[PDB]
């Protein structure tokens, strides 16, 4: 009988006997010289219930956990593999740091319920090598506590693949840099973070499709139809400057990013029927690649050229498949470009099409997406379905492909102020265990859905998941005053700091991690309804802070308390900007500032 973890092992051999957590175990590092898996090592030990010493001198004895990272086993094990054994002792053999890693998340859960495990083995390699969850943060803004958060609960599933969509703040091109975006430093953080949980960042910039958030302010990039109108968001890839631009965003991205693999989207392009209204784009692909070159075949060349570009510095090309319509009639795409298949139809060339061309094929099914305001995830129809990564959208493989790359989960924002952060957190606890145990490849866990969320609720987050204080303020009336004033309502609706004002707020936690923040005087709830919207959501940085009536379903009235020492700042939960002063006036404003505020009781 194999035991109760998630993913479940590639298999088991299961024996007599049990091993059992005692006061005497220690970890054991008997294998090379590592000062990652050594420091990884001693986070694990205190994530046991007991004092378990790390050593790397002695010799393992029973009752220990032994971790021995071995080079030599890299062949069998693998960049991620390991060889569990749960004996008198527990043995975890791997090749790598990140091997010695994931066999420390199965011993987590082998010891969870009562520091006993049944005795056994396995050889415990992945059966997919890409594992992954996507987060477009895109317009939006994901705060990086959400991003730690994550990547901790993805390792401690052992997915291996974090896809960003987001905007870096630009130096190249200042004209970008409207919210939302990512400092540099906060992609450095992000970096380090994904560095140290063993996951792969897959950053995008989305090209040649989907550029409203970098073309806004350059007209003359803009693709126009015949009539001479411009698509917001599409690049003129029939014009050499086209490329040169996005390529110089590519650059300083990759800067930053420093990731293996740049995603380019290249998703929601152009279709046939469009043909008509775009003479110029024929043009330039008939110039280029002959009588029969299409529009397609001038995209698919814009993509290979971005490749050609990334390899040049040791990068490799991603995209989204759904260009792939059997319209380039001359211009292949590269065949060292992974492809993303997200959704089929038309012509869209089938999984099994191209998998038969010898790419890369990533199963990132439409039917894995959550999506604000729209679309989840059905986790429980997927696994009562016995959904593995063979089963793309418009086909189910009949058998594996050797290049079929693995799977992930994606998260949208599409109405972004219909859902926060934190909803989205918790929505996605299932869809990660999952994918998780989809792209491991190990038995199923129950034959009941129900078992499976049973298992992963008691297992639970990974261990350290929470970073922050959600609940930092007990549910109560409060002054929020700097220096001489006070947050207090103001003329039209508005919200400022008043000097001298002793205007209170009843401050009351939400069941997603938030707070609303109730006018004593006026009864109404602080909210960010003001500036222009993207998707929906408040996202103008200077946007003037409001009062409204209180409601249940307004995410733009929920706040997060962010704390320091003698005072908070308050960020919305939509927009995630703090609530600032606005020094001409004293009007509250959403900025990527704060204003620190202290908490007074009243
Ligand atoms: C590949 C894919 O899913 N394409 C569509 C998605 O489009 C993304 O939308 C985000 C904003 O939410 C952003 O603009 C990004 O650049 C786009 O690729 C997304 O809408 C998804 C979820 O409904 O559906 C697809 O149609």
């Amino acid at each position: 009988a194999p035991p109760e973890v998630l993913p479940t092992l590639r298999e088991w051999q299961g024996g007599q006997g049990e091993f059992t957590l005692t006061d005497r175990a220690g970890i054991v590092l008997d294998g090379v010289r590592d000062s990652r898996t050594a420091a990884d090592a001693r986070r694990f030990a205190g994530e046991l219930n007991g004092k378990a010493s790390v050593s790397q001198g002695r010799a393992a004895r029973p009752g220990d956990i032994v971790l021995r990272q071995d080079p030599a086993q890299k062949g069998l094990l693998g960049a991620e593999g390991y060889r569990l054994t749960v004996g008198t002792r527990i043995t975890v053999t791997a090749a790598t740091s990140t091997g010695v890693f994931y066999g420390t998340r199965t011993v987590l859960q082998l010891l969870n319920d009562d520091g006993r495990a049944a005795r056994g083995s396995a050889t415990d390699v992945p059966a997919y090598r890409e594992r992954g969850v996507g987060v477009c943060a895109c317009y939006i803004n994901i705060s990086t506590q959400w991003f730690e958060r994550l990547m901790k609960d993805m390792a401690s599933q052992k997915l291996n693949q974090l896809w960003i969509e987001a905007k870096v703040k630009s130096d190249t091109d200042p004209a970008s840099a409207f919210w939302g975006y990512y400092t540099k430093p906060q992609v450095r953080t992000l970096v380090a973070m994904a560095r140290k949980y063993h996951i792969e960042l897959v950053p995008e910039i989305n090209s040649p499709g989907h550029m409203d958030t970098y073309l806004e302010n350059h007209p003359e990039l803009q693709l126009k139809d015949r009539d001479g109108v411009a698509s917001p968001p599409r690049l003129d890839i029939s014009r050499p400057e086209a490329l040169a631009y996005y390529t110089s965003m590519v650059d300083e991205a990759l800067k930053v990013w420093d990731s293996r693999y740049w995603h380019m989207g290249a998703d929601e392009y152009m279709i046939g029927s469009s043909y008509p209204d775009y003479p110029q784009l024929q043009a330039a692909a008939r110039a280029k690649f002959g009588a029969s070159a299409t529009p397609d075949d001038l995209f698919t060349d814009f993509i290979n050229q971005v490749n050609a570009h990334v390899k040049a510095d040791g990068r490799s090309l991603r995209i989204w498949n759904d260009g792939l319509a059997g319209k380039n009639a001359v211009v292949p795409l590269d065949r060292d470009i992974t492809v993303e298949h997200w959704l089929s139809g038309g012509s869209i060339q089938q999984p099994s099409s191209l998998l038969a061309e010898g790419r890369p094929v990533m199963n990132s099914a439409y039917s894995l997406y959550l999506v604000r305001g729209g679309f989840t995830m059905q986790t429980q129809k997927l696994y009562e379905s016995d959904w593995t990564p063979l089963r793309f959208e418009g086909q189910t493989l009949t058998q594996g492909a050797a290049n079929l790359t693995g799977a992930k989960i994606s998260l949208w924002p599409d109405s972004a102020a219909a859902e926060t952060e934190n909803e989205v957190e918790t929505k996605v606890f299932m869809p990660l265990r999952f994918v998780a145990q989809a792209t491991w490849g190990g038995p199923k866990p129950s034959p009941t859905y129900a078992g499976f969320e049973a298992l992963a609720r008691k297992i639970g987050h990974a261990p350290g998941w929470e970073n922050t204080d959600r609940t930092p303020l007990a549910d109560g009336t409060y002054r929020l005053t700097t220096g001489a004033k006070a947050l207090a309502p103001t003329a039209d609706a508005g919200v400022s700091l008043v000097k001298n004002s002793a205007a209170s707020w009843a401050l009351t936690a939400t069941a997603d991690g938030y707070y609303t923040v109730r006018s004593t005087e006026s009864g109404q709830c602080l909210d960010a309804v003001r500036g222009k919207k993207y998707l929906g959501a408040p996202l103008e940085v200077g946007a003037e802070l409001s009062l409204a009536n209180c409601s249940t379903t307004a995410r733009t009235q929920r706040w997060q308390l962010d704390t320091g020492a003698g005072a908070l700042t308050l960020r919305n939960a939509i927009s995630q900007l703090h609530l600032t002063e606005r020094a001409s006036d004293g009007a509250a404003v959403q900025t990527t500032g704060a204003t620190r505020l202290t908490a007074r009781a009243a």
